[PDB]
């Protein structure tokens, strides 16, 4: 899979022409690693082989990817801020998403991206069945809204990729 996932990121970037796009594999201990990444004009350094700390994503946000499978970051210019709430109570996957066309990320995450030279990035999850295997994400150094039609291409492409993770898994 590590090999296939590598080629998958090469085709993805092409379709989305995104400067940088990487695949994120989720481990059972919460830790994840980068097994796929592509850079345009060496503009963005390589992070391949680097391990990211799960602490980067508590759990509430991670659930949304498995519950509603929908999350995107708007132009850091719009300064969108996110925060926790006492109401909590997450919504099941049985009921409709009922979420805004956009998702704000707390300031602590805003800078994290800014420090990465990212302004607007789309986060498409890679899952199979009821479990989550990994997470996909595209980085754009410029504002660019998404369309329902174009959204499917990528949103679907990811689903087609997540499916590869499942079928290929049987191999190993
Ligand atoms: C600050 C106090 C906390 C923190 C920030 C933080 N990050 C998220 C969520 C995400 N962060 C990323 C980052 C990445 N993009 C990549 O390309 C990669 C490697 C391939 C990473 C790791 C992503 C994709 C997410 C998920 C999207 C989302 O916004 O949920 C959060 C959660 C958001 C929230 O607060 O609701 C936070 C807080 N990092 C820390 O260590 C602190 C805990």
């Amino acid at each position: 899979l590590d090999q296939i996932l590598r080629a998958t990121v090469e085709e993805v970037r092409a379709f989305l022409g995104t400067d940088r796009v990487k695949v994120y594999r989720f481990d059972p201990e919460g830790h994840g690693t980068v097994v796929a990444e592509a850079r345009g004009g060496e503009r963005l350094p390589s992070l391949l082989g680097l391990t990211f700390p799960a602490g980067d994503i508590p759990e509430e946000a991670r659930r949304l990817f498995r519950l509603a499978q929908v999350r995107v970051i708007v132009d850091v210019e719009a300064q969108s801020r996110s925060i926790s709430q006492p109401e909590s109570w997450g919504l099941s996957a049985r009921v409709p998403l009922g979420e805004p066309l956009q998702r704000p990320v707390d300031p602590c995450h805003v800078h994290y991206l800014k420090s990465m030279g990212v302004a607007s990035s789309l986060v498409v999850p890679l899952m199979h069945h009821q479990e989550l295997w990994g997470l996909l994400v595209s980085h754009h150094a410029e504002p660019r809204p998404y369309s329902q039609e174009e959204l499917q291409v990528v949103q679907l492409l990811a689903d087609q990729v997540s499916i590869a993770i499942a079928q290929a898994e049987l191999s190993l």
